């Protein structure tokens, strides 16, 4: 019964398609605003379904009036950035269009809850909620899960140990201006800091480290031609999962903060439980640093997301 | 300990992959011509591991002898078609990628279970045959698992009844020649005869589906401007656990022929079992007309293989 | 948010409820007559859940009103049958309770979809139908997905297959007249007399297949000195999977016959689809001697559900 | 290929050889002592794999020679539960399935389970003759995800990625780390400094995680079978697919946490080639704690080698 | 080519016979046990059948062996009440006829379709059943249409409408206990209630109308000093047209129940549907108080039938 509709058919939006349709959690609407495109794909996805036992329902469709009473909703449409762009340059044509998603979302399924994830992340999250009319628990972005995995997954390779429960908390921006906290870092429940005093791996290792979690999205464009589609899909479905099963779980995602880390009235890369309910900011006791950094990380993204609001118009 | 070795990083490469990584059948190396690419879409599938919490190995390489000692080798490199060409436009282009990847495979892991996956399927992988130097029960490709998913998902739902054990054989060439055994389509182990009889769907409903599954993969072409990609990864991920756990699967797929089916010494796309030691054709009884139908799949098979052969030089 | 109610604690329910959480069915409610055995196996449930990272919820409880709204009903209170004895000679004893746990469903959840799995297999169902009040489409018991698994098992041994993709219907009541169909079987969509004709099969070696079908259930509790309990429980759970995810597999289970094969009014192991709006028969076209089995155990089932009507007073 | 064999098919045993079948970790043997009931088991086990689509091989057996070649051994063999006649009665059985195992396949990977877990590890070690990194016990995956599920409902969240570390016998001496417990990274002293837990309804769960083997037994009759199945199954995997997880379970101390020849619970990896102890830093008061821990299981590993004659 | 065999010759046997040739139904066979009678009705029927250009077939006998393949038998054979007598008074008697009848058409024409007409009308039906090793659903009576036919006639004439289009719903036996359901009554598509509502008919004048439909086949024994013959021939020719024709016609008439109604194993008034294939009853969903008065009169049924087995030995 639960609807789950994709907001772009491109590689994300199919995988995330894909990854909810191994576990199950729900039919699919699949739009895109190019004709033909979620119809093919919604065809290969059926046939992927008819092949592993899945028997959910998968309809790829142009008109956005089928979003209606969609549980879920999962935003992609946008552009993407080539080698040598920056996210921010997207900023003019994607706040356009996220703009067009929010008016859509508005009149056609209010009672959604909305995963954002067309760059830059969290300035379009602000934009979706400007136009769209909803709660701010009910939308949220994915960032945080997807750079806190590949600096775990990092710290875990010169660990010599497992990725599976290396745990971090990321703060700010899905930018340059990240803030991971080290303090906030274990490896099953024991802190990063153990493991420098027993000389496993060095503070400027870690540096090393947090400056690669950085540009790991533009590396991948460099590398790959295109940029990540795998892990965004599995961290937006590990997110959706924590809305329909009411699990209550424990990220780093784009939020609206309310006096949390001293920031009001803005969606920023934050900790936060998600539930039934939707998006719920947590606030922990930073250090002075670490809040100074966040700051300087919110900063940005009010800048920009204020830059955002003046582009479209 | 298991090594699977995917000799092209495109879409369906990296999906399988992805695949692999969901069920842990093994470490991955994934291989590409293009620099960069294959490095690329290996950090995206850890970072895509870390949060699934998989913890097989991954490797992106430009060096072909890293598939040394690989258990498994999905070959997916080549050119795919578009719009208004068919599969056997690709002859010339891809026969002289596969010779050079079975010279490849040949001097550095003569002991892999080879599933080849580009077009022209059945004649591609004659190709491979030809200047690899592995034994024919050793080599296979994908293809009538995805044909069948395909006609029995459109069974499935004329019949209005789940896919998930909606079965059929059909044999012949991945094409427009491939013959569709009404006979050996069951739901749930009712033979497709006696829906007929109850009137649930017609002889001409049916004829109606033998041509949407024939065309489908010129149709997802057209809808969404590439080919398919999650389908066939699925199927190839379903013949590779199929090798691995020994299950001896009796599926469709491009087999050694050795006197089954009036048919020698070629492979083409048949009725058989997949286990510790390959890919083994069985046949079973078929009408004259069916017979007819098949030999005839058959001959074009062997008419493309031939002009393969000669077009390589 | 779907509740998922096991009305008996015993062995059955357990793995259901385990297997439920491993697929994150729903909410499990375990109920039990016997006070601290529910409270029980929940805690042991919750720390599975928490070390296979499944988070749904896990009542366990001795009052029976708790089953209120729950979605599904899963009925296995009741007492199981020991070395020599027939599941008939519970019908005394489990007609009784059925009563009491079917009156206990009228007034607390009559929403629910209720799968009956107390032996007598049918005559229980039938019970069950008279005293709850539930439209006959929302209720069925589970048999002849267990029985075809056990026959579809042996046939798979013999053939040096896969039991994978081995599909049968098995007929009539679960017990010493069931009635499987040798048309009605088949091997990823070939027939069963197809490898009857290869010789790889004879018609001998299918009916001690047959008999072996029959007393299966016996040799298990012979052997283990207690009855089957995880291939109940996997049955049950793929009949929970095709209500809550509208699948319209198609099944063989005890189901409402109303004119379909020659049978009115009762409740018996026959060809049925589970969706979203329950358990649904359907009629294929059987030979005379095929329905002149499945008609002498329909009449057992006749019998014996009169005999458990008037024991019950 | 890969070869699993269940030495117990009792509850725990067949549940773990279930879970080994969903996914598809290998080909199962279960062996009993007790004549018929691997075999029924095996049957009902075949059902359930036809039925989910799995096609392992599934084998129950009274020969114990049939265990030939296991790549995994997973030991249940022995009496659930006068505590010398515990230690007493596993004990001899922990011998003898050890000098089996000796003969019949000695490159296994084995997985101790009879209680009183450590001691028994220890018995097993003696008279197996197999390398001590291819020998460990579980124990602590189970006490910490007793201990997480607890802290996880108080802090009213998900219990999938609260970790913890709890050293020591899988008895009343465990020793629960506050300062190796984490919430998605955050460490638990986190959500005490943010009045979310106080350190009282700490030391009750402590408690709760330290009697909860006992409470099961009373409320369920039987002892817990789910969970200690899935923490098996846990290191199994960890082991087949050279996972290399760190996690808590009885493992051959060697220098580590000023602990040397025996068996006890502690932080260790597991890979390819076995179980590894990793030494981290403790404070004075929690290795304290663990050393009294270890005293026990020292003391108790002596008693059941004397009571083995 | 169709045959249609009246066993009896009385009253209602020839007029049955006379509208059946009306609308050219079939050939009639004309069956009574005293000599002539049969005869001499069969040729006033033909003479009948060439004054208004019908070609019918009609063979009067006393041999019941020229019953032999009837598609259709009506049964009046037995004996009528008197002033004074209750139906149930010719329990003894005609139970003891319908058994004769009910062995002949066991050994003659067991493929039959069989309607019942003697009284009391539902005991009989039970006999018939019971003697004749026939299929439930090829086993009727008549009498609910009667029944209705007198309460709509009764309702019109009240309502001051034309009884064309009122239509209603009577359950129970062909007595006193019969339960007219005022919510299952229309008038052209309006219910009952509305006319009521409308101060055109009263509580009171529908429980008189009652009360006169009840009474009714004693009234036309009182004046007219013979049991009317007229209205049962055409309900008994309508159920025959439904089963020739395969109208699928929803009438109430005496039919197996099987679990309908809370009553299995008895031959009632009821709704039902008649086809092709039978008499097929149809539930409902009663209120308490119609379904406590309808088990009421099965209740009644239930003793009388028991009663006339035996005063059959």
């Amino acid at each position: 019964m639960t609807k789950i509709a994709l907001i772009g058919s491109g590689q994300i939006g199919a995988i995330v398609g894909e990854l909810c349709l191994l576990e199950n959690l729900g039919d699919l609407i699949l739009y895109d605003v190019v004709p033909g495109i979620p119809q093919g794909k919604a065809l290969d996805l059926k046939h992927f379904s008819t092949i592993l036992g899945v028997n959910r329902n998968i309809l790829g469709t142009n008109q956005i009036e089928d979003i209606k009473d969609a549980d879920i909703i999962v935003i992609t449409a946008g552009v993407q950035r080539k080698e040598g762009m920056t996210r921010e340059d997207l900023i003019g044509v994607n706040g356009k269009i996220m703009k067009s998603v929010a008016e859509s979302v508005k009149l056609h399924c209010s009672k959604a809850f909305v995963i954002c994830v067309s760059n830059p992340l969290d300035i379009m999250v602000n934009v979706f909620h400007k136009f769209s009319n909803l709660p701010h628990e009910k939308i949220c972005g994915m960032a945080g899960i997807l750079d806190t995995s590949r600096y775990c997954s990092l710290i875990a390779d010169k660990l010599k140990v497992s990725a599976e429960d290396v745990n971090a908390v990321i703060l700010g921006g899905h930018g340059d201006l990240m803030v991971p906290l080290q303090r906030y870092t274990s490896v099953n429940g024991v802190p990063l800091s153990e493991f420098v005093k027993k000389n496993m791996i060095s503070q400027n290792e870690i540096q090393e480290i947090i400056q690669k979690t950085r540009n790991m999205g533009a590396e991948i464009i460099k590398l790959a031609k295109a940029s990540a589609a795998f892990a965004p899909a599995a961290a937006i479905t590990k997110m959706i999962k924590s809305y329909l099963y009411n699990e209550n779980n424990l990220f780093t995602c784009a939020v609206y903060l309310n006096g949390h880390y001293n920031c009001s009235n803005l969606f920023v890369g934050s900790t936060a439980k998600i539930n039934n309910k939707g998006a719920h900011p947590v606030e922990f006791p930073l250090t002075k640093e670490e809040q100074d950094l966040y700051t300087e990380s919110i900063a940005s993204v009010q800048s920009n997301t204020q830059k955002a609001f003046d582009l479209i118009k």
